[PDB]
């Protein structure tokens, strides 16, 4: 049964040899899912800082509001303060002229 | 005889594995097909939120244009003031001289 052990022989070689091509294309698919993992990760850890920074910038634009509005209600009482001076000015440029 | 049995058992063994290597290889495929949609999804999720940041920059910047231009408005109206009261003196001096 010389020829016939070889035939097993030979097609357990082979099989043998694809068992290892397995293992190394199951390596390469591995590495390859981990970079694409880690370049994930890597895009979440900039998608929390975007949303940290996008938390700021409405924060700033509301502190700005509030700074824009209190220098509007400045911009109001001196101008009520300015048609007040005026009025003034103009009752004593009467009474000048009176006398 | 038995030699023979033992060879073909682990033949057939081998091309079980072959097989099911060929279901294996496709898990992963799919697996890795899943993986690189969520890495999609992450990179819509990333350039959104650039655009988001871009505008609210934006907006943020014209209201310190804003606020420095409000800045020099109130200061026109506070000399304006002050410019006022100095006349209302002139005029006071200039009522107390008759």
């Amino acid at each position: 049964n010389e020829k016939l052990i070889e035939e097993y022989k030979y097609r357990l070689q082979k099989l043998q040899n694809d068992e290892m091509i397995w293992t190394k294309e199951r390596q390469s698919l591995l590495e390859k899912m981990n970079n694409t993992e880690n370049y994930k990760i890597e895009m979440i850890k900039e998608n929390e800082m975007l949303r940290e920074q996008l938390k700021e910038a409405q924060s700033k634009l509301n502190e700005k509001n509030i700074q824009l509005r209190s220098k509007e209600i400045d911009v109001n009482k001196l101008s009520d303060r300015v048609l007040s001076l005026e009025n003034e000015l103009r009752n004593m440029e009467i009474e000048l002229d009176r006398n």
